[PDB]
């Protein structure tokens, strides 16, 4: 299903979360409310690994990834690499990237078979990040944004994109990324869809501004 929670007063939950179909990564810091709303209805089903990315605690900022891999900044210290190794299945690669465009999580919007990336980025970085995360790759922008993954949140079921991006763009982007795209808004009109919410196949959260008729586009396009 589909829940709302708060790290603190902030509804920003793809800030402080990462969620795949194979892990879920929180911040370090966070309280039990805000933990609850992943244990409650991932129990014992996958791994919720507490951590911390170079330091900070805006963990859903700093890594991009999906089942098979995690991308992380350089800046990501080898204690935090360490544990996050332990922690995470085996079959999850973990790869640290050098890209200074923006944090990985608003450079790249993913799920388990398409990525999209900032338009800019070179291209050694983005063959390491579909051979990373085992993905095909594409440079994008949703709505003329060129952080897309701060602008897209994506599962294997659905997707949504910044409210304004036109028709046409989501046909295109459908097709692309291979999910039923719609524009929209999270947290009670934000159009920064990928970092007010995490979600993977079975389970979305948000934050607890958004609306009744949000929450509907949102269990109703990932399929909830």
């Amino acid at each position: 299903m589909a829940t709302r929670t708060q790290f603190e007063n902030s509804n920003e939950i793809g800030v402080f979360s990462k969620l795949t179909n194979t892990y879920c990564l929180v911040a370090v810091g966070g309280s039990e409310n805000f933990y609850s709303a992943f244990e409650a209805e991932l129990g014992d089903a996958i791994p919720i690994v507490h951590t911390t990315i170079a330091g900070t605690r805006i963990i859903g900022r700093m890594t991009a990834g999906n089942r098979r891999g995690l991308l992380v900044p350089t800046q990501t210290t080898d204690q935090e690499l360490q544990h996050l190794r332990n922690s995470l299945p085996d079959s999850v690669k973990i790869q640290r990237v050098e890209e200074r465009l923006s944090a990985l999580g608003n450079v790249i919007c993913c799920n388990d078979y398409v990525a999209l990336v900032h338009p800019d980025i070179d291209r050694e970085t983005e063959e390491l990040i579909s051979d990373v995360l085992g993905v095909e790759v594409f440079r994008q922008t949703i709505s003329g944004n060129i952080l897309v993954g701060s602008y897209c949140s994506l599962s294997n079921q659905g997707g949504l994109v910044h409210p304004q991006t036109s028709v046409q763009d989501q046909e295109e982007l459908s097709s692309l990324l291979q999910v039923p795209l719609v524009a929209g808004t999270v947290n009670r009109g934000s159009s920064v869809v990928g970092a007010g919410m995490v979600v993977n196949d079975y389970l979305a959260v948000t934050g607890l501004d958004t609306t009744a008729p949000e929450l509907s586009v949102i269990e109703s396009i990932f399929r909830l």
